[PDB]
């Protein structure tokens, strides 16, 4: 069943793929290439079929050459590189024992330059930005890009070999709220920032009180059903649900048994025909200068150049929800 599942979720992200063997995906300016190739890529290198490892490890070899002289990735040439396309590609390079070539070199010194005092990773920096952002006069002020991320922080902090390691993890820790879940700034679901915030952190010592508190606020978002509902998706979510469930899996040795198996099921029972799940990666591309998105109610959505910012967007094709979904089955079956 879940087997089948993943099964038919690879086929899906094998027949999506590239000539070249690339992934794309979104629609906000272009589809992105270096993201979501490295997003995709990442989780294939972890699961048991082995035309999935030659395809992410060829993706991999594709993403090398395309590092900036600045030590960077980005979301496509559209965009500057940012700090979070940067850890995915790294990620990439840790799940296949690269990352230790010297091209990882200027892509830590990148992260670096995100890193600011309070702990917090921002996507974009001022200097390294200036470029792209001075091609559109109208906006007032980049400053909420180039503040700190949670979801950002959430996931860099999972590198072995990110600079300044600990003080980046104990922003993030200190980003917790009380009810134990992370905030995003990126996404509509805390489940994004919460699923990369845990699983990063079980890398580290220190951390599991703050990964129990968000295991028992995960299992309490799985429905009777199995389902995480959202405003965006009131039928389930795929994306928030397979992120809950890998929140929950790194509670304490048999936390959420229950709530894994059921979000499995449900995950197992919605997915669609062709394999893939349905698009469910809600990304909000918060204004430019807004630095509380929760706090806007206004957003248009699946905008396009000039209308992308502001939007609440979606993977497009599915590839990002589908590689998110099979993440979390994985997880479920160990």
């Amino acid at each position: 069943d879940e087997a089948s599942a993943v099964r038919r979720g690879v086929d899906f992200l094998l027949d999506r793929r590239e000539a070249d063997g690339r992934w794309v995906d979104y629609d906000l300016l272009g589809p992105s290439d270096d993201w979501i190739t490295a997003y995709v890529a990442g989780v294939l290198v972890q699961l048991p079929h082995e035309a999935a490892g030659r395809a992410g490890r060829a993706a991999m070899d594709l993403l090398v050459p395309e590092q900036h002289d600045n030590g960077g990735w980005n979301y496509s040439e559209v965009a500057p590189e940012d700090a979070d396309s940067t850890g995915w590609v790294l990620r990439l390079a840790e799940l296949l024992g690269r990352s230790g070539e010297p091209w990882a070199r200027p892509g830590w010194e990148f992260l670096a330059r995100h890193v600011h005092d309070d702990g917090l990773v921002s996507t974009y920096v001022p200097d390294l930005a200036k470029a792209a952002f001075d091609r559109y006069p109208v906006v007032p002020s980049w400053d909420g890009w180039c503040g700190g991320h949670v979801c950002v922080t959430a996931a860099v902090a999972g590198l072995a070999g990110l600079p300044r390691r600990e003080h980046v993890v104990n922003g993030l820790l200190r980003a917790q709220r009380p009810t134990g879940e992370w905030p995003a700034y990126w996404w509509i679901d805390p489940e994004l920032s919460t699923a990369l915030a845990v699983e990063s952190l079980a890398t580290v010592p220190g951390t599991e009180p703050a990964r129990a508190a968000a295991a028992r606020w995960a299992a309490g978002r799985i429905g009777a059903d199995g389902a995480v509902t959202t405003h965006l998706h009131p039928e389930g979510s795929p994306f928030a649900t397979a992120l809950a469930l890998r929140a929950v899996a790194q509670g304490e040795p048999g936390f959420g048994d229950a709530q894994i198996r059921a979000a499995a099921g449900w995950l197992t029972r919605h997915q669609r025909p062709d394999g893939s799940w349905t698009p469910s990666a809600r990304l909000r591309m918060v204004l430019p200068w807004e630095t509380d998105p929760d706090s806007y109610e206004d957003w248009t959505f699946d905008g396009v150049g000039r209308a992308c910012l502001g939007t609440i967007a979606r993977d497009t094709f599915g590839l990002h929800t589908t590689a998110t979904v099979l993440q979390a089955l994985r997880t479920a079956a160990t």
